DNA sequence: CCCATCGTAT
DNA sequence: TTTTATACGATGGG
């Protein structure tokens, strides 16, 4: 194997490909690149058995086809560490790979290319395009609510699911739960899969915020997306996800509107006196007016008060106040509405002029 | 106690005065700033019993005399956490402390000012002015080299020297040192003092590139900082730190210069694949040439060739390349020299056009 | 004091 | 002012 590249079109893939490596390998191989050259490409894959992503580069200089695998981090750091167009000059010498720039040499332990891990091929049962921005619009809206390393595993995880002409992504930890739609203009199957939290932050990550679509591949056990010269695909969580439809609200007659960030700033500045551990805040909502009270152990308090657009019954409810802030920090709108039904029922916000997205939190115990 | 204050004319000092303190703090008070209202003038005070931080902050509306103690965090948020412009006023009521500022209100479980620490009063036995460049310079030069958690706990700390017109910094920790002098413009009493290594983080903190002169003020067991309305006390360290004239080589004849960023980056690429453990690189000087040279226990192995200025003879040195990268780093200069004598020597490093600070690293022999 | 993650400055 | 081939300050915890 030997090729020849400039250290700009190689840190852009070789950042790519180290997402999936997550430190402290279960093993050893796991911590490295597989590097492959063949018709004029170079092709480096990183894993952690459960996803995979890859780059391709194309080669425009002299080339030997072959592989061979080699530590990420070392070799990203190398290359990183050589001057700006610096030209890297790798061969593979026996069990150590060679790099050369200017007058600087490396060589590398390496692991048999054959051991790398492979993910079995599979097949695609839907396929589409869509712009980034949309696949970047419905993460953000609902990330935050994913459940972390819960016991119920289908729960450590985001839904993506086609119905109609969109796309929709939801997210719950059992408390709170977020949910996004967005239409994709094309007529797609019904289909709903879990993508494994890491999952979801690698495809986060390898949005750029171009104009480049993303077509995505989505299997019975896998998901791929395709973006630019880089390739990610993930295993599914094999399990059932919540209904949104089942989990929003059924009867919030109570509507109360206001402004976004006067609404976060509140609870933020009450937030800190709210228990460091339940973090709950008591609303009272009332004709026109939202009063937002904080305690804690110390017997600490915190109130707000402010002007709200609200016409129905008199009611107090708690709310753990990050759940809240959570919400309010995603949707970065101007007014914000909550619907609520009495103390004991959780409430629903949406941004007040757009039901694209849906947030639900469970109340608390006075 | 009482006073209402602009936030802006507030969260300044509240910042300044909240540096000692940090997170999670070893005794209750010293999470709380101590707030007294004497005269037209509210003073801030934070402490973690070593060093303390106070802020002075003209009253011109309305107030009170009298003092209390608060949680330092809880109410520099609260502040922060207001809208730009909001007057804040403040009074003490009981065991609580009440903030409010437009709708907003906040009760603060408050602590005797009584039981607030107290640095026992001291005379200073040595005075003197400086621009806080000065300081900057003396601290940024050396601080890297101090000890972190040794036994011998003068290490853990700076020495500030006065000597003649010069006023010196020196840190080590066994292994390296650094030591810089700079000429301060008034001749002074020989005089020797450690400070801990949180102070020395504090007196950098309270530097703000301003004309502000910096006055210091050196007792037996304190050194105190002036600058703006800001005031800096910290206990000193006893021990007798060790003289860097006799940790300076003696004969170190073989003279080596070369570029500084050339000479790190070479250092940075061949760190890579030292010892993880032991970080050692090995060198090897010859007519104009400089070779570095790193292996570790995968058997990999690095290689930096430079064209540098020497004449000598040649010879081999090993390094912990941390501790050169650190000189490296902090001589932010055009051209560095490296002073040598053998290989079971230490080598000295300065800027190749200045004196004014030395360093000195440990060989790494075999 | 040391360590990992981190919103976000750069 | 949307962004990485990024970096150091704030942060929750041992």
């Amino acid at each position: 194997m030997k090729f020849t590249v400039e250290r700009e079109h190689l840190l852009k893939p070789l950042q790519q490909v180290s997402g999936p490596l997550g430190g402290r390998p279960t093993l050893p191989i796991l911590g490295n690149l597989l590097l492959q050259v063949a018709d004029g490409t170079l092709s480096l894959t990183g894993t952690d058995l459960e996803m995979e992503m890859v780059a391709r580069v194309a080669l425009v200089q002299p080339h030997e086809p072959g592989a061979t695998t080699v530590p990420a981090r070392k070799f990203f750091d190398i290359c990183r560490g050589l001057p700006e167009g610096a030209e890297i000059a790798v061969q593979l010498e026996g069990e150590r790979m060679l790099v050369r720039s200017g007058r600087s040499r490396f060589s590398l332990s390496t692991l048999p290319a054959a051991d790398f891990p492979n993910l079995d091929d599979w097949q695609s049962e839907v396929e589409f395009t869509l712009p980034q921005a949309t696949m970047k619009r419905l993460i953000e809206a609902t990330q935050f609510s994913m459940a972390h390393q819960d016991v119920r595993y289908y729960l450590n995880g985001m839904l993506f699911e086609t119905e109609g002409e969109e796309l929709r992504t939801v997210a719950t930890d059992g408390h709170r739960l977020a949910v996004c739609s967005m239409p994709i203009g094309q007529s797609l199957p019904s289909h709903s899969v879990i993508v494994p939290r890491k999952g979801v932050i690698e495809l986060m990550r390898m949005l750029d915020g171009g104009d480049n679509p993303l077509r995505v591949q989505i299997g019975s056990n896998n998901i791929r997306a395709h973006v630019g010269d880089f390739i990610f695909t993930s295993k599914l969580v094999d399990g059932r996800f919540p209904d949104y439809r089942r989990v929003l609200p059924k009867n919030p007659d109570k509507h109360l509107e206001a402004g976004c960030d006067l609404l976060k700033q509140a609870f933020a500045r009450a937030a800190i006196l709210s228990n460091e551990k339940f973090r709950g805040v008591r609303l009272y909502v009332s004709e026109n007016q939202l009063k937002i009270t904080a305690n804690n152990p110390e017997q600490e308090e915190a109130e707000e008060i402010l002007d709200v657009t609200y016409s129905g019954a008199e009611m107090e409810i708690g709310f753990n106040v990050s759940y809240v802030l959570d919400v309010l920090n995603a949707l970065k709108c101007e007014n914000v509405r909550m619907m609520l039904t009495d103390s004991v029922s959780s409430v629903q916000i949406e941004d007040a002029a757009s039901q694209s997205a849906a947030y639900v939190v469970m109340p608390m115990r006075l």
